[PDB]
């Protein structure tokens, strides 16, 4: 966590912007949380900061004999004396879904039940280091994630899965359109060897897109190898990659990358609410993370890194549109942005789409297109990264991007065009970095 904090710029968010996640509540659905008791027995990283601790998988037992859940929650918001999570003043809703057999039987059949329970408790961010390895398929769980986000103010994150490095290995519900799906790059702890020596390396195991219908997943990356975070007092050494001390130990997986991003979302949401005067919609938090992300060196579009590695300080300050307009087929919204040529210009359009059928061959329901015009007339179409940049149109993704490394100083025109919106009108968010 301490090195991940610096890689994703949560250190700048904390030290220069004051963002530790205070006032935000993150829900984690995972194995269990240390002793399973919201009292003074609880691990120092969560003692006193638990909004609610629910036992779903084992009636009346939310403890963590595995370790996964405690480490995950630790990375979101742990506030112990060392190895703090990214949002260490956020409060925690924890849903313990591990069943007596070690499986995830506490999950309800309809995942909307899980998310609504968390929402009722006050959580507005819900993070899930779990999934089924269904090679990019959009399942009932994916559908319910999508329906839930379109109807409720909840940012939902899912791990991409650990079936890399082959293409097309994204887990469900990480295949949901409206979640933020997170893959793992390496942490920088090179004494532990090749899994933690290059922050621009995709971890070998991280699942890779595209999804079954060709969409780019994961959406973003974060460090997910040799992450030092909270150690359940009931977990054995075999659950960890390496020991550290009685309260903290190492783990790696997309399960570790996801909660780093979830804590960054708490920091970002705090910033919008306290410092920018608005409650940012899930689509805007997602767009802002995407526009701020760093190309780890593979270029775009790319299923190995998605849109790149979270870089939180760039996301804090984006120019935005927060679902303030909705579009039906053939309509367009227009914005103008004055750019400066010193720095890259990155524009990200994200929408919380209508849920797809589990039987559809193409999951995108409502298709918006991003079209940008430079001061000197050059046009760019969302996700067209091959010159000429206005000839390849996107009909699959509900994230569209125009990234220009050396922009012209001057006013750029930004159009969001409703190509085909059968379940309309469709709103959207934009985030702009320059
Ligand atoms: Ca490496
Ligand atoms: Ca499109
Ligand atoms: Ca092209």
């Amino acid at each position: 966590n301490d090195v991940a904090r610096g890689i994703v710029k949560a250190d700048v968010a904390q030290s220069s912007y004051g963002l530790y996640g205070q006032g935000q509540i993150v829900a984690v659905a995972d194995t269990g949380l240390d002793t399973g008791r919201n009292d003074s027995s609880m691990h120092e990283a969560f003692r006193g900061k638990i909004t609610a601790l629910y036992a779903l998988g084992r009636t009346n037992n939310a403890n963590d004999t595995n370790g996964h859940g405690t480490h995950v929650a630790g990375s979101v918001l742990g506030n112990g004396s060392t190895n703090k999570g990214m949002a260490p003043q956020a409060n925690l809703v924890f849903q313990s879904i591990m069943d007596s057999g070690g499986g995830l039987g506490g999950l309800p059949s309809n995942l909307q039940t899980l998310f609504s329970q968390a929402y009722s408790a006050g959580a507005r961010i819900h993070t899930n280091s779990w999934g089924a390895a269904v090679n990019g398929a959009y399942t009932t769980d994916s559908r319910n994630v999508d329906d839930y986000v379109r109807k409720n103010d909840m940012t939902i994150l899912f791990a991409a899965g650990n079936e890399g490095p082959n293409g097309g290995t994204i887990s469900a519900p990480g295949t949901a359109k409206n979640a933020i799906t997170v893959g793992a790059t390496e942490n920088l702890r090179p004494s532990f060897g090749s899994y933690a020596d290059n922050i621009n390396h995709v971890a070998q195991f991280s699942s890779r897109g595209p999804t079954k219908d060709g969409r780019i997943k994961p959406d973003v990356m974060a460090p997910g190898t040799f992450i030092l975070s909270a150690r359940s007092s009931l977990a054995p050494d075999s659950s960890f990659w390496a020991n550290h001390d009685s309260k903290y130990a190492y783990m790696g997986g997309t399960s570790m990358a996801t909660p780093i991003v979830a804590g960054n979302v708490a920091q970002l949401r705090e910033h919008f609410v306290k410092n920018r005067g608005i409650t940012p919609k899930p689509s805007l938090l997602k767009a802002a993370l995407i526009a701020g992300a760093a190309d780890i060196g593979l270029g775009y579009p790319n299923g190995n890194q998605g849109w790149g590695r979270v870089t939180l300080d760039k996301s804090l300050n984006v120019a935005y549109v927060n679902e303030s307009s909705s579009l039906s087929t053939s309509q367009k919204a227009t914005y103008s942005f004055t750019a400066t040529a010193g720095k890259p210009l990155k524009i990200s359009l994200v929408w919380s789409d209508a849920p797809a059928s589990t039987t559809a061959s193409v999951t995108l329901v409502n298709d918006l297109d991003l079209v940008i015009t430079a001061p000197n007339g050059t046009q760019y179409v969302g996700n067209d990264f091959t010159s000429p940049y206005n000839d390849n149109w996107d009909g699959r993704n509900n994230v569209e991007n125009v990234f220009i490394n050396a922009p012209q100083s001057g006013t750029y025109t930004i159009e969001v065009q409703a190509y085909n919106v059968p379940v309309g009108p469709q709103t959207f968010s934009l985030a702009i970095v320059n």
